[PDB]
């Protein structure tokens, strides 16, 4: 039974770690999981942290600071913004935004133009507009007409709910989830889809300066259809967090199954 991460990190050369409900919730950050963090550092494990979040790395680097992470806890911060801007310079340049205006950041430097609804050839959703009173069903009419239009929809946030202090809040992958069950297309990169974990894996490698074998690198979470599932459809061994809020695998109507969840080891939090 591992008591602490240092129980594990003999047998593997790197982590990709989660970052919401393991690290920090959005309003304090975790004392132990940073100091387990550090300590697999300074035994030259490196540390890549792959997260849901729609922002880019540098705006998640940025709260975390503000949060009280030392940069010294990791190496790289991997979003899954990050990997959504390859999907939003594949697709149309003439795209609508469901996200709020700190989001808008995703769009920086990309050949697109930011159009009203009617004059949209595609979406972009980063999450809600105002994510702290707004709900699903708010936007049900508003999915039903892009979805009659036939728009695609890049989704840059899969997970369902994330929490934020004592709250959970809706993100984009509710927005992406309606869409998909009116018929609509949607375009999704973080996890547990490849694209978020081959730029994991190409930091390692960058990092580390040359190939990095999947059996060397653990991945670390607490949501079972994100971090378990992304974590093990790339090949990895996985450490779950099994006393996190799971808020990644909440349903839409609020619900979280408790029958959810093979991860090789499990702990209660990152320690
Ligand atoms: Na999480």
């Amino acid at each position: 039974l591992p008591e602490r991460l240092d129980d594990l990190t003999d047998r593997y050369d790197a982590i990709f770690c989660d970052v919401w409900g393991v690290v920090h919730n959005g309003e304090t950050s975790f004392a132990p999981a940073i100091a387990a963090l550090q300590r697999a550092r300074a035994k030259g494990v490196t540390i890549i942290l792959v997260t849901n979040s729609p922002r880019p790395h540098p705006g998640v680097v940025a709260q975390m600071s503000l949060l009280g992470v030392p940069e010294n806890a990791y190496d790289r911060v991997v979003t899954s913004g990050d990997v959504t801007r390859d999907l939003i310079a594949e697709g149309p340049r003439r795209i609508f935004h469901i996200g709020c205006e700190r989001e808008l950041a995703i769009y920086d430097g990309l050949d697109v133009e930011l159009v009203e609804e009617f004059e949209a050839a595609g979406v972009v959703c980063t999450g809600l507009y105002d994510d702290e009173v707004e709900t699903p069903e708010d936007y049900r009419e508003l999915l039903q007409r892009l979805r009659s239009r036939n728009l695609p929809f890049i989704c840059a946030n899969p997970d369902i709910m994330v929490e934020r202090g004592p709250r959970l809040i809706w993100c984009a992958g509710a927005l992406a989830r309606e869409y998909g069950q009116l018929g609509g297309r949607t375009l999704i990169a973080g996890k547990p889809h490849r694209p978020i974990y081959e730029a994991a894996l190409r930091a390692v490698e960058s990092i580390r300066g040359g190939s990095v074998d999947k059996s060397r690198i653990l991945g670390i979470g607490d949501g079972v259809l994100t971090d378990v599932k992304g974590a093990a459809d790339f090949g990895l061994d996985v450490l779950y967090i099994s006393g996190g809020v799971h808020a990644a695998d909440y349903a839409v109507n609020g619900d979280l199954d408790m029958a959810k969840m093979r991860p090789i080891a499990s702990l209660h939090a990152l320690v």
